[PDB]
Parts: structure tokens; C-alpha cells; sequence
């Protein structure tokens, strides 16, 4: 419920630091909520991989630096690879390819006639259903569920790297190359040429590693607006 | 904690808790006959596992699996075990981890004789989990370690889920020797930087487990209420 | 040499398809067609054999190899896996401080083609540039045998990695292809330097994929470009 | 032919070592060499140029070409490489059911080569039915272009499949064992019926790169040998 939304927030915001131990009754003390929905939450952001549990009780706000931002991309990588080449090897069905076709072409009209014209938003829009698309393409619920766990930690995600602060220059020029990679995982997959796809939707995720090492060296201020890494 | 978590998998698995059932902390306590505080823990925990689903209106669901998730499942851990590969490859590995891991290798080594058919299978069993969780952590990075061993954390998603104890017969003995080559090329190419063939390997190797769930399915349907969950799978 | 001259000779006049595919060459008879000497028409026919524009048939003659477009897309096919295997080879075992500064220079220039606009791009610069930054990933791992291999997948007049920029190919979709292709080529390096060879085989791969798209560009939006790439006006299954 | 029998000396004399790397050939020479007439010594020198066996000089002639060590080990990467590239285009272009019923009696004719014993392998027998194998799967994908590539990958003798398999036997060179390879084969056969190209490139790969580790093993752990052996006796180092 609203115990969950409230210590995400204080968790992704650095309020509760990595380390920091949480138990039942201070963490209800600290929300001002009953210790049910509490328990409830402390349970769940551990599912969602935000907290752990001690031995002995109680639980732990996980510790995420730059390293596990960068494993945590490769993983999303490797995982959206998996999906691709599934797609390719067992075959698309005529509905699901059409679909993602179409987000495709929808996707070339955020992009003007300059090297720095593109529709930001509508881009970062079309890219997250671009994303869910391909993890659910080769039809398999253990493949999608696992390709969008890879993809649930709020750095991890595909559109983590395009906050709404982020609609600059050198952001805007990397998403016609990014667009370029979309096409061809979708190519790939038509054609039935498995590597092709993997290796494709892999690198496809080096994009947003590529994005942050530019935030880190170039533009520090968008650091904050990145959800998850406000944590680091 | 442990001991609600142990118990609760025993009822899912053994079909007892069928699939698509609900459950509740409090009617869980009471068919576990233990305290609320552990069963909440145990349903939480076999969540993570993906034993359950939790419910949006509160609860947990018992989830269903076929025969499509058992393959899906090792392809995902081969995946995994895959990238814990290529990475150690790629990064490096400190002499303490090459020195247990080329040990482990060495000790698999002595489960095979001069025959075929002469393989001590419960050596190689046990061994085979060290030598699993031992690559996992190869490359040093505490989160690709976490989702490799996460991969692995279904009961047929497991290094050692088709090597149950009564598969010890002539068929599986002699597919451990290809296994066995397989540990060993996975170790030398990431001694040699080798990324790529080591990510190659380590996913080919998992195919060894599918290969043993189709010869339970075609040859030796004794075997497959040896494998934890197995049993109720109905295609 | 007088035969390097015959071997220039014979290949124009494979590639304009005067002697074309099918077509049996003799010492005698082709010594006669160029007005050379036999013996550096005996050289050009081996050296054009090696080169995979005659093959040798059993009992001392050759026979002029015939294309269709399923060749031309398996031997960019073949270069791909080649400058991939060049590239992972080059990541694997390690690259001298001074190869790495002379292709790092080579993509550095590669850059400086590139303009605001996205139709702004020195396509002749770029043609010229490329076939330098593929030779020099061809020798990158330091291997001999493995350049050798590189460049001879790459020796068809089709497979070759400019072949598909032709002077007249500078038009607006080419140069817009150009910069997604110079992103590959700096991926390609930055993988080999941080030892991902996976990374740079998949890269290095996936870019000799441009020659195919511009190839399918050429059959379905501009026809009058096929007769720019050598030996390709040829082909009939186009 | 007088041709073709010119080209088996000349290649005969090169992969023994007789005619070492770096020697330079010239017709005339030659020809009194092998005591054979001028037509066939050209066709020879021209042919093993053509083969990757000689070098043409620049000042005219051929120098027959050295290999070490290191260019033995890139052959057989060429080679893992180009035999990976067959198989995963079998696996994603599909392939006919005759093609198919051949490969397939190929791989169930090599299990017939083993015994109740690892050392229990016919080698003569399996060195015949494996030729077959790779030829058949550098076919199997239907493009000349691809199956020509392949055999050429493959024609170095030291990157031939089936090379030196009685002296590998005789020093226990097979440190990745023949029933090793037997299931890369089997693996291989499997990932292309199932249009699982990335498997089976990296099956087919693998099966190269260990008959590289063996092959290496029996270069460095039998030097007093290799010298009598026809296609390694060349090797420089
Ligand atoms: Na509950
Ligand atoms: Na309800
Ligand atoms: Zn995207
Ligand atoms: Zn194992
Ligand atoms: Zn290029
Ligand atoms: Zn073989």
C-alpha cells in the first residue's frame, strides 16, 4: 500500500542510507503507520531487491555503487538479449511482430531533420513499450518475467537513462544510433538470425552504461535526476 | 524462519499446496502449525525463490509451471552462468579464487576411471555444486554473483536438479565425462582472457541438464518424482 | 611488372563482363584477347584464381566464376565474421601501444567528417579513412596469418569494405548511414582496449551489416548506383 | 596427369620439410628437382601458390612459406571460426531432410568407432567418417560460397579435420577425448535441426578449438616426433 510508496521514496531518495539496519517498530515509529502495512512493506522491498534480511531478523538497505550500476545495465543486456535471440530461434507470431514493427515506426517520427532534433519524451515513451514488447515477443512468461526483473531496479531500467533533465544535446545524438539498434534487433528477429539478435539487443544496453559514464564525466547535475542514483 | 521456509517448500512442491491456491499468513500458521512471524518470513522468501506470487489485494498465489518454464528456467541459469564466465574472463580473477576453482577441477577429475561406465556420481554431484557457486563468484562482483545464484534458486533451475541421488545409472554416468571437459574449458578460457568461449561453454554446459530432463521424460520416467517439483508437471 | 599489368587487364575485363561468367580462359586464347606475352597471362590467371574471380578446372584451364546476389551477401557475410574474429583476437590477446595510436588516430579523423546537419558528412574523406581503419583492425592482433585471412576475405570487388561507398553513393541516405557506422567503428576500439571481445567480435560483425543495407538500398531506391560497384551490374537476380 | 602428379611431389617434399620455408623455387629448378618437363612444374608452383603452400616472389619465382607455431594455431582459429559460420547459417536458413538423413547416419556411423574403454577407438575408422562429417557440414547450409570458405579454412594440413589422429593416439594427445568430440558432433547436428544458431556456432567453434588444445599438447609434449610426421614436420619452430 502507501507504507511501500513512502519507504521506496525515503530508501531511492538516500534518506535511509545503504547499510542502514530497519526493523518493524521503528521503521512504523518513523512512517507514523501501523506495523501490519510496515511489515508488509519491509517484505516486499526486499522482493524488489531494494532491502535484504539479516540473520536474526530485521532487515538491511541494500549498498549499490557505480559497479553495481554498470553489472545491474550488463544484466538488463544479457537478459534483452535472451529475449531477442528466443524470438528469432522459436518464431514470432504475425500480431506480436506487427506490434513491435509499429512502435518501431512510431518511434523514426521522434526524430528531425538535425543531428540534435528528436522528441525527448515521446522517444523515452515509445522506447519503455519498445522494451516491454521485446521481453514478451517469444511468448514465454518465465522469459518475460525474468527480462523485466532484470529490468525493475530504478537504474536498471531502459528508460532510467532518459529523465526528463536529460533532454540535452549529447543525450538527443546517442538516440538516433539507439533507434538504428531497435530496427535491426527487430530485423534480426524476422529473419530468424538468433546471434544477430542477442548480440544486437546486448549492445543496444551499452547505450545507457555510455550515458552514465557521460553524466559522471561531463554532467554531474544529472546524476540526481537519475531514479536509484541518488542511492549511490 | 528457516525451518517455515523448508516445510512451506516441501507442501508446494510435493503438490500439496496446489497451484493456483492462496495463501495467508494466518491459515499457513495453521496448517504449518507455527508462529506468524516465521510463516510471514517463509512467504516472503518462497516469493523471491518463485514459489509464489504475491497478490495485488493482499496474500500469496501458489505459482503453476509446465514442462516450457523447466527448460526456460535452465536456459536463463546457463545464461547467467555464461555471463559469470565471460566477466571473469574479461576482468580478471584473483589467484586465491583460480587456485580453489582449478582444485575443485582437479578433484572432479578423480570421479572418473578407466571404463566408461566408472564414475563416482555422488562425488561428482557434490563437487559439481562447489564448482557452480565457485564460478558465480569468479569475477568479484557481489551483484552478478547475487543474480547468478538468484538464476539458479528454482528447485529445476539448480546445477544439481537432474543429478538426484537414483540417476546414478550407465546413461547419466557417462555424460559426465563431456560435463567434466566442459568444467575444464570453461576454467582455461577465462585463464586465457577467452570471454567469448568461456560464456560459450558455460551456457552449452547447461544443456547438459536439459538433455537429462528429456532422457527422465523419453527413457526413465522412474527418475522424475526424484527431481523436486517435477512430479506435478502434467505436459 | 608485366604481370601485374596482365593481372589489371584480365580483372577489367571480368568485372565489365566482357569475358563473362561461365566463359573458358586458356594461356593461348587469353595471351591473344590482352596481346600479352604467355607468361605473365599465366601468372594473371593464378593470381585472378586466388583471388576468386576464375576458378581452375580439372585439366590446366580456368573457367570465369559466375555471381548471383546470394554471393554477394554471404561474402560481406564472410568479411563480417573475419573483421570480427580480427577484432576479438585483438581483444583477447593484447594490442602494442602503437597500433592502438594509429587506429585511435584513424577514427579520431573519422570524426572530423561529420557535420551538424545529419546530411553534412565527407563521404570521400570517410571512403578513404574506412579502408584504413579496416586494414589496420585486420593486423590489430599482431597475427600475420590472421591479417592475411582478413584481407582475403575482404579481396572481393564486392566484399571489399569501401565497395559499397562508390564516389556516386554520396547522397543524403548514405551520409545519414555514415555516423551509426563511425559509432560502430569507435565501439569496435573501445571494446579491444577494455579486453570485451565478445563485445568487439558482435560489433565488428554487425557493421559489416551497412555494406548489405546500402546493398539493398542500391536494388530497391537507386538502381543507377549498382553499375558504380564493381562487377555488380553483373549479377541478374538482383 | 603429369600435372596433378608434379602438384603431389611438390606438395609431398613441402610438408615433410624437404623443401623447408623460406626455400625459393623457380621452374627451371624445379622441374630438374622432381625431374618432371616444364608444363606440369608450372601448373604445380601455380597450384600450391592458389593452396596457401608457396609465396609468389616478387621478382618472379616462389618461396615456399613458413609456418610456426603461432600461424598453426591461427590456422585452426580460421578454421573453428569458418566451421561455426556453416553451422549457425544451417541453423538459421534451415535445412533440406536428405541433407539432414546424411549428417545425422555420418554421426551414428562414428559411434560405431567406440569401445567399452576410452582407449577402445577405432581411429582409421573414425578419421574416414569424420572427413565426411565436416564436409557434410560445410555443405549443409546450401551456399557454394560458404562451402568453398570452409574448405579452404579447412585444406592447411594442420587444420584438416582428422589430422595426425593415429599420432595424437599414440602419445594421448586427445586431452579434450574423442567422445568429447563425438558429442560437439552430435550438439552440432541437434542445434541446427532445432534453428538454434547461436548454439550451434559456438558447438562447432569449440569442437576446432579443442582439436587445437590437442593439437598443441602433441607439438610442445612431442617434439621428437612431430619431425617425422607429413604435416607438421614443416612447422619452423
Ligand atoms: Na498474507
Ligand atoms: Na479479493
Ligand atoms: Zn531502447
Ligand atoms: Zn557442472
Ligand atoms: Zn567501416
Ligand atoms: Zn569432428
Amino acid at each position: 500500500g502507501r507504507a511501500v510508496i513512502e519507504l521506496r521514496e525515503k530508501i531511492l531518495s538516500g534518506e535511509l542510507p545503504g547499510g542502514m539496519r530497519l526493523f518493524e517498530v521503528s521503521t512504523a515509529e518513523l512512517l507514523d503507520i501501523s506495523r501490519t502495512p510496515v511489515r508488509e512493506a519491509l517484505s516486499r522491498l526486499t522482493e524488489e531487491g531494494l532491502l535484504n534480511r539479516l540473520p536474526g531478523g530485521g532487515f538491511v538497505v541494500r549498498r549499490f555503487g557505480f559497479a553495481d550500476v554498470v553489472d545491474a545495465i550488463e544484466v538488463r543486456g544479457v537478459m534483452e538479449g535472451t529475449a531477442a535471440r528466443l524470438a528469432a530461434e522459436r518464431g514470432v507470431s504475425k500480431v506480436a511482430l506487427e506490434e513491435i514493427d509499429a512502435t518501431v515506426q512510431q518511434l523514426d517520427l521522434c526524430f528531425g531533420d538535425r543531428v540534435d532534433d528528436v522528441d525527448f519524451d515521446g522517444y523515452a515513451a515509445l522506447n519503455r513499450i519498445f522494451h516491454h514488447q521485446l521481453a514478451a515477443l517469444c511468448g514465454s512468461e518465465m522469459i518475460r518475467r525474468e527480462v523485466e526483473r532484470a529490468s525493475s531496479l530504478p537504474f536498471a531500467s531502459p528508460s532510467a537513462f532518459l529523465p526528463d533533465k536529460a533532454n540535452i544535446g549529447a543525450f538527443r545524438r546517442s538516440l538516433r544510433g539507439a533507434q538504428e539498434q531497435h530496427k535491426a534487433i527487430v530485423a534480426a528477429i524476422v529473419a530468424r538470425e538468433g546471434a544477430r539478435a542477442e548480440a544486437v539487443a546486448r549492445e543496444h544496453s551499452r547505450t545507457a552504461r555510455t550515458n552514465l559514464e557521460y553524466m559522471i564525466r561531463e554532467a554531474p547535475e544529472l546524476i540526481a535526476q537519475v531514479p536509484g542514483l541518488a542511492l549511490i
